[PDB]
This record gives structure tokens, C-alpha cells and sequence, in this order.
């Protein structure tokens, strides 16, 4: 996983974008666009940088270990004559200029022609959100059986019929038994509970059989972050025999994914990524 | 409690009644009058009479220390040539064939006449089923506060659309979070992972709040069994710092009501029976 400069421009985007990053403990730092990134992004590591501080940018872009950088955030061309640019900076800003007569998509174009020439990978909001959530389809190498895809259908809707009730988010179910349903006592709470449930009704180490499926509540106005899956979660759904992990393709965070994928691949869990709806 | 002496008839109201009688823990035996009775009630202590072996029904019914008695089944009036009294019997015999001549009622009604003659004190299903279950109100001294209301109405209608999804019969609010939410894995569990939660968002022993409601799921052509309450509910929903709980008034098995009752008002427990619907 690439270190991420998160180029921060104004609005609830890069904001987001931030916390799922720190979420999925991937490794960042904010740029801070002067005048545009959101205040509440002061508390991650990086830089106030102005446009076009180009120079400073590069610094500390560099001074982060970033090599992948994504620009998020609205933006609107500056005032040409207003702008205090550093010498970097000064030295670009007639390419600048030329292109910004062109449109703001030549001009937008053009400063992402300096940064790949600098030179970072540069990445749009999208992948970076892909690269750190569930994909679709299997993660690891192990996939579901037939046997299984019985309760993975049914793990999911009823971790959503929870969620539309407002609960928690998750539901463990095995051979079309609901065993178990979160609600505020965390995913790890559940699957230890689990683990402790007769194993007539339940999956084993051995033979295994059941599913967790985890989902995301619907949407409010109040802002909304995304299930996670860790280590200790393939860990302890292991431990209760269950065969596999779901989620909805894009809307699940993983913590760890290297480390996530490993613990599956040699316990024999799959963990898989769902079309939403 | 008195001990019941169930008379049994046929058809599936009385195995049911065994059945929760057994669940509550209540004492009883089963007079199984022969070709009525459905067998499946061999298996609970008692007798084999037929009508009218009525010497040997007040025999078995003082062999078992029963002082109050329960007619619950159908029966229908017999052959009065074909029948072979014993010498008890005999005696009341003549009694029966007058009330038998005004009809099935005063016949019925001659029957009960004997036994309260006998006599043990006559009650209806309706009444047996009453005195093991909830009532309708508070259970023991403690009633709840209007801070608990609240609670109280959502414990039960979550409590109820889990039952209606087929998965627990148990849900635990408290201030308007749901905490835990029962499938499969008891509701002691349930309780001990309440106990679990940050005392934050939960009650606590010292200043009590949040609410314990189990309700039973909707009717099937399976035969349908009472949710039950016992001391241990009342110990582990006091030890996490629950104000009380709650069910469906006649819909809700308490298990030794003596003991009960004595856990939750040492405690400072509420019990409540709510109208159903
Ligand atoms: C110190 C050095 C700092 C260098 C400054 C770098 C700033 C670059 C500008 C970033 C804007 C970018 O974050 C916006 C963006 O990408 N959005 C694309 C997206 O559409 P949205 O609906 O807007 O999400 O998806 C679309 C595709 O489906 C796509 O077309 C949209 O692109 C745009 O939003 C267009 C821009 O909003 C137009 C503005 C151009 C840039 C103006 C400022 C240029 C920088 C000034 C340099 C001196
Ligand atoms: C060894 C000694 C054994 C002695 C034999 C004792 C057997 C007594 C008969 C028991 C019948 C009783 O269980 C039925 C009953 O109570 N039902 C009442 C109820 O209506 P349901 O809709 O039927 O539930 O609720 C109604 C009120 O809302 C009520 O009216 C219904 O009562 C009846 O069902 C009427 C009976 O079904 C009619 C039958 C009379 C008894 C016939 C056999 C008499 C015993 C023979 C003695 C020699
Ligand atoms: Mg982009
Ligand atoms: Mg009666």
C-alpha cells in the first residue's frame, strides 16, 4: 500500500477521505489547500500549503514519504495577479497561465503534468477508496463453496434489515440459522459469543459452516463511516468455525489488508465482496 | 402454589397446559382419563383412569398431594350401560344419569359438584394458565418510574419485530439505545454481555436504568411454547444496572414466581406485565 498525499481542496470530500484512511490505518498526510481544505482536517499530519506553493508542496510531499497523491476537493482558478507563489512556483507559472486560456480543464490538466513529471502517482478518490475496501469478489485466495452461498445470501440481508432498524451492523448466520445479531457490543463481543454456542447448531474448525455478514446502515445527515474488518476479526471468526466473511463490494473498510488477507488465506477463511442491492 | 391435579381429556389443550406447568416449574400430576387423553402425556407423573373410576381418580389425585384440579379437554357423555365404575363409582352413578337426563351442563356440572364434595378446589384453564404467567401490572412491590417508560414501550415493540423476523425473542434498551438484541444464545448471555457494555451508555447498579423485554414470536402450525423468566434473568439484569423487565401479560412463563418475586424487590427490580397488542 502507497503512502497517500491527500491534496485537500475545499469541501466534505478529502474530509471523508481522511477519516477512511485513518480508519483503514493506511498511511497518509493532508495538504492543506489555503483558503479551501476544511479546518477540521488540522488534526492530520501534513502541511498548510497556499496555491501555488508548488515548491513547498513537492517539500513536504517528498518530506512524508508520499509517492501516490490524490487531489480531492473543490477548487476554482485563483486570481493570477493576487497569487504569492513560491519559486517553483514562479518557474511553472507561465505554463500555467497558457493553458488556464485553454480552460480549466487544460489548466487542471496541466498541473497534473507537473506532479507526474515531479513525479508522483497520481490517483483519483475512487480508487483510493477501492485500494483500501472490500473488492468484488473474493479477497484471498480461499472462495465460497455452493454449501455456502445459502447463508451468505442470508447473512447479508438480515445484517440490513438490522441496520434499517437502526441496531448494530453485523448478523451471523449458519445453515440458515441466525445465531447471532450486533448491537452495540462490537463485532469481536459477537463472534466470541458465537464461538461459545453449542456446536450442533454452529460451524467447526474442522468442517466449517456459517457466515458473517457485516453492512453499512443507510445514509443520514449526520456524516457516515463505513464497517471494518480486522485481523482479529478473521481471527475470531475462525474460532467459531464459521466458513467465511461478507460485505457490501465498496462499502466495507479493511483494516490491515495485507495482514487481513494473510490470516484468512492460512486459517481457510474466504472473505468476500457483494454487488450493493 | 397449589399443586394441580390435571384431568385430561382429549385433544391438545391439556398437553399444552403439562407443558408450560412444567416449563414454570409448577407441581402437578396428570389424571389421563382413558381414550381421551392423547398419549403423549404418559410421560408426566399420574394415572390411567377411566370414567368413572372415580375412587380411583380421588385416590391418585391424594396419592399426589393435588388440592386443586383443572378439567381441560374434550370429553363427551359416555355409554351409561357400557361403562365399568368402580365401587365409588357405583355410589354416584345413579346422580349422574338424573343431571345426565337435563343435559350435558347439568351433567358437567353434577361431575363438579362431586369433586368440590370431595373436595378439591375446581379452576379453569384460563385460571392455571393466569397464575404462572405474567400478570398484568407490576409482579412484586417495585413499579417502574416515568423515566422508564420510555424504555420500556421500545424494549418490547424491537423485542417483538426480532420475534417477527423469526431470530431471538429478547431485546435490551436503554435511554432509546438498543444495547443487545437476543438470537440463539440465551438471555442469560444476552445479560452478562449487557453487564459487559461501558457503564456510559448503560445503567448502573447504584442509579438503575434500561429495560429487559421478551416477547413471545407469532403463532405457527408448530406448537408454540412461552417465553419464560427466571431468578437468574432477575440476578444478571440487576447486575447490569437494568431498571427492570417486561412482557406481554398473560404471554410470559415466570418460573418459581415465590423466588422471582423475591430477587427483583430485594433487588429494586421492576416486573411488569403490559397488555398485549
Ligand atoms: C501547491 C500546489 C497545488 C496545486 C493545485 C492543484 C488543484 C487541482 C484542482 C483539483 C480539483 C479536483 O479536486 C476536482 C475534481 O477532480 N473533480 C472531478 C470530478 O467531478 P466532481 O463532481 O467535481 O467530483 O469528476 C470529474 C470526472 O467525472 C472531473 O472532470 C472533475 O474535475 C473537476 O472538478 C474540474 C475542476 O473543478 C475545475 C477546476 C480546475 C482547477 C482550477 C484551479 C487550478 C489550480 C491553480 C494552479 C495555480
Ligand atoms: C374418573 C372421574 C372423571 C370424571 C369426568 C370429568 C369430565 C368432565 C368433562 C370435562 C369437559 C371440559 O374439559 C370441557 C370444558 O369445560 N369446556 C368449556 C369451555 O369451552 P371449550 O370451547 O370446549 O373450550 O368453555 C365454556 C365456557 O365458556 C364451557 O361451557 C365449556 O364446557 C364444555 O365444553 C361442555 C362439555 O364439553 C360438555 C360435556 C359434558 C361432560 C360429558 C361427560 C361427563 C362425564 C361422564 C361422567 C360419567
Ligand atoms: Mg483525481
Ligand atoms: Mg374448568
Amino acid at each position: 500500500m502507497r503512502k497517500l498525499g491527500l491534496i485537500a481542496g475545499g469541501g466534505a470530500l478529502p474530509v471523508e477521505l481522511a477519516s477512511h484512511c485513518e480508519a483503514a490505518g493506511r498511511a497518509f498526510a493532508v495538504m492543506r489547500l489555503r483558503s479551501f481544505a476544511d479546518p477540521s482536517l488540522d488534526r492530520y499530519p501534513g502541511a498548510d500549503v497556499g496555491i501555488g506553493e508548488f515548491g513547498k508542496i513537492f517539500k513536504a510531499l517528498r518530506a512524508e514519504g508520499c509517492d501516490v497523491v490524490c487531489f480531492a476537493g473543490n477548487v476554482s482558478r485563483p486570481d493570477f495577479s493576487a497569487l504569492m507563489p513560491d519559486a517553483r512556483g514562479l518557474k511553472v507559472l507561465p505554463s500555467l497561465i497558457v493553458a488556464a486560456r485553454k480552460g480549466d480543464d487544460a489548466l487542471l490538466r496541466r498541473v497534473l503534468d507537473e506532479f507526474e513529471k515531479e513525479g508522483f502517482e497520481i490517483e483519483g478518490a475512487h480508487e483510493v477508496m477501492g485500494e483500501m475496501t472490500l473488492p468484488r469478489g473474493r479477497l484471498g485466495k480461499v472462495s465460497p463453496a455452493p454449501e455456502h452461498m445459502a447463508d451468505i445470501d442470508k447473512a447479508l440481508d438480515v445484517a440490513r434489515e438490522i441496520g434499517r432498524l437502526d441496531i448494530g451492523q453485523g448478523a451471523v448466520v449458519c445453515e440458515g440459522l441466525v445465531l447471532a445479531v450486533e448491537a452495540q457490543e462490537g463485532t469481536d463481543a459477537m463472534l466470541r459469543r458465537v464461538a461459545d454456542l453449542p456446536e450442533a447448531i454452529r460451524g467447526r474448525a474442522e468442517r466449517r459452516l456459517g457466515v458473517l455478514a457485516k453492512a453499512p446502515k443507510p445514509i443520514q445527515e449526520t456524516r457516515v463511516d463505513l464497517p471494518t474488518i480486522g485481523v482479529a476479526t478473521i481471527h475470531r471468526a475462525a474460532r467459531a468455525g464459521l466458513a467465511g466473511i461478507v460485505g457490501e463490494a465498496g462499502r466495507l473498510l479493511v483494516v490491515d489488508r495485507e495482514a487481513v488477507i494473510a490470516a484468512a488465506d492460512d486459517l481457510g477463511l474466504f472473505v468476500l465482496g457483494v454487488d450493493p442491492q
